[PDB]
């Protein structure tokens, strides 16, 4: 699917080896070392389609899915780029996973690496010619200063970096993508370390692919981030990562997030296509750093309700709270799949939100309220409106603010309150608990 399909849908951004262990998992003690392979597979997580779905989701991105090197559960350690990885099934369950998706209107997008391979055996890569020394950079320790370093040192000290200048090299990928866009039928990319790799490799690679591509480039600084932003479909937004972040655990203003929303947005061609985040693989969960679920769900507002294409970390909606990588990669059969825990049940209440407004996916968010310690902005015409705070559980509040609607109704979603504005606009709303409103007409 292309760009314009993938603005309106709503991610669920899993692990494999995380979800569920079979079609009949519906629960269990969890997995106690989180280095190694719990056990996850494709027809575990096809088991879970109806779960996903049933909190608003309408895409999945999954991990890499090509056989890897030993321990690599996280799928970024490719030992053969046309092989599955075994772990999680074969190629036929993969296909089946797809299918079922695709049956229940979901898409599925794959992880990709095009950057580094695997930290087993330089004999056992596959397919000719990842199994030459000469395939690869030298061994250098990454300078995050210099570009060049970048781009030509190693990820990890252990991951053989590709000569991705190399014509057979750059070949050799446009082929793998192909072959596996066509095979397993995935409706989009997310592309790997893309920093890490010459910019002028990407286009073809992306094209290749036939569907939407979104990029992860690790980095808060909005202009380094954008450059890469005509390269393919769309961007991880790290950029507004960081001060959504500050502002939702209490250590800045809102003015800091509003300021790099409008800054990355003015940057890339087109700010629909940006991935909004509050939290993944490689960073600690959002709760192991501020344990409050109220916080939590005032940044969950923003990042299902903002200009963007949501992205929710699996286990965002069972409350987990681990930090750093590997224990914010918690299994999820712990939990029991509890489809009335409190978080289950926000996601569901926005994500019917979003439904019910065709995805959201059009450049209209509109900021009504940027102030010290809360956030408003509203969607489609005012349609859809969040009040949002950094008060914190148990702190209540009045904000009044321009709606820049006169004299409208709105339901709250949670309190089922009316909600109407006055003449000039201006509506007041008591916060309780430090939890978010949000307003329907
Ligand atoms: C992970 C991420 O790293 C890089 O991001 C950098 C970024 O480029 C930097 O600029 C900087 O970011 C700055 C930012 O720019 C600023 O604007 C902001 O203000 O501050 C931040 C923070 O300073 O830092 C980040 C993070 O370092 C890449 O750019 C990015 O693409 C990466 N994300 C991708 C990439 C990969 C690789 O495909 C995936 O990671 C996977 O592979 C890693 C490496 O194997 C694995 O790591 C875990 O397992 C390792 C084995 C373990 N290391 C142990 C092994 C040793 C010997 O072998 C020991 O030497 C070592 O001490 C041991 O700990 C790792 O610690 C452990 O994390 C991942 O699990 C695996 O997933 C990413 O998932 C993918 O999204
Ligand atoms: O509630 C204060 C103020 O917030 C908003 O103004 C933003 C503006 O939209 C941003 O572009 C940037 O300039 O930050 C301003 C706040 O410092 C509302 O737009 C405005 O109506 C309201 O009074
Ligand atoms: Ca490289």
């Amino acid at each position: 699917a292309d760009t314009n399909s993938w603005k309106s849908r709503t991610i669920y951004f899993a692990l494999t080896d995380r979800v569920a262990r079979s079609a009949s998992d519906n629960g269990g003690d969890g997995c106690g070392q989180l280095q190694d392979y719990c056990g996850g597979t494709f027809k575990g997580l096809e088991g879970k389609l109806d779960y996903i779905k049933g909190m608003g989701f309408d895409a999945i991105w999954i991990t890499p899915v090509v056989q890897n090197s030993a321990r690599g559960y996280h799928g970024y350690w490719a030992s053969n780029l046309y092989a599955t990885n075994s772990h999680y099934g074969t190629s036929d369950e993969l296909k089946g996973l797809v299918n079922a998706a695709h049956g229940k209107g979901i898409y599925i997008m794959v992880d990709v690496v095009a950057n580094h391979v695997g930290n087993g055996p330089l004999n056992e890569m596959q397919p000719a010619p990842l199994n030459q020394g000469s395939s690869y950079h030298p061994a250098c320790g990454i300078n995050y200063n210099d570009q060049h370093s970048i781009e030509t040192c190693r990820v990890a000290s252990d991951l053989p970096d590709l000569d991705t200048t190399d014509p057979k090299i750059r070949t050799l990928y446009k082929d793998w993508i192909k072959w596996l866009m066509s095979t397993y039928k995935f409706d989009g990319v997310r592309i790997d370390t893309v920093k890490h790799v010459e910019k002028d490799f990407w286009p073809d690679f992306a094209w290749a692919s036939g569907s939407y591509t979104i990029g992860e480039v690790f980095s808060g600084d909005p202009n380094y981030v954008a450059g890469y932003s005509k390269l393919m479909g769309g961007l991880l937004n790290y950029p507004v990562y960081f001060p959504l972040n500050r502002f939702y655990q209490q250590q800045n203003s809102s003015q800091a997030l509003v300021d790099m929303h409008n800054q990355i947005g003015s940057l890339v061609p087109d700010p629909t296509t940006l991935g909004t985040f509050l939290d993944n693989h490689d960073n600690p969960r959002f709760l192991s750093q501020k344990n409050d679920v109220s916080l939590f769900k005032n940044a969950l507002t923003y990042v299902l309700l903002a200009r963007g294409i949501p992205i929710v970390y699996y286990g965002s909606e069972q409350a987990y709270a681990g930090g750093g990588d590997p224990q914010n990669r918690e299994d999820l059969w712990r939990s029991r799949f509890n489809t009335n825990s409190d978080m289950y049940k926000f996601f569901q209440a926005l994500g019917g939100v979003r439904k019910s407004h065709g995805g959201l996916p059009g450049n209209d968010h509109v900021h009504l309220f940027v102030e010290s310690d809360a956030y408003a902005w509203s969607r489609q015409d005012g349609a859809v409106m969040a009040l949002t705070s950094n008060i914190g559980k148990g702190q209540q509040r009045q904000f009044c603010f321009f709606t820049q609607k006169n004299n409208k109704t709105w339901r709250g979603i949670f309190d089922g309150k009316t909600y109407t504005s006055g003449g000039d606009g201006k509506l007041c709303a008591t916060v309780n608990n430090g939890e978010p409103i949000v307003f329907v007409a």
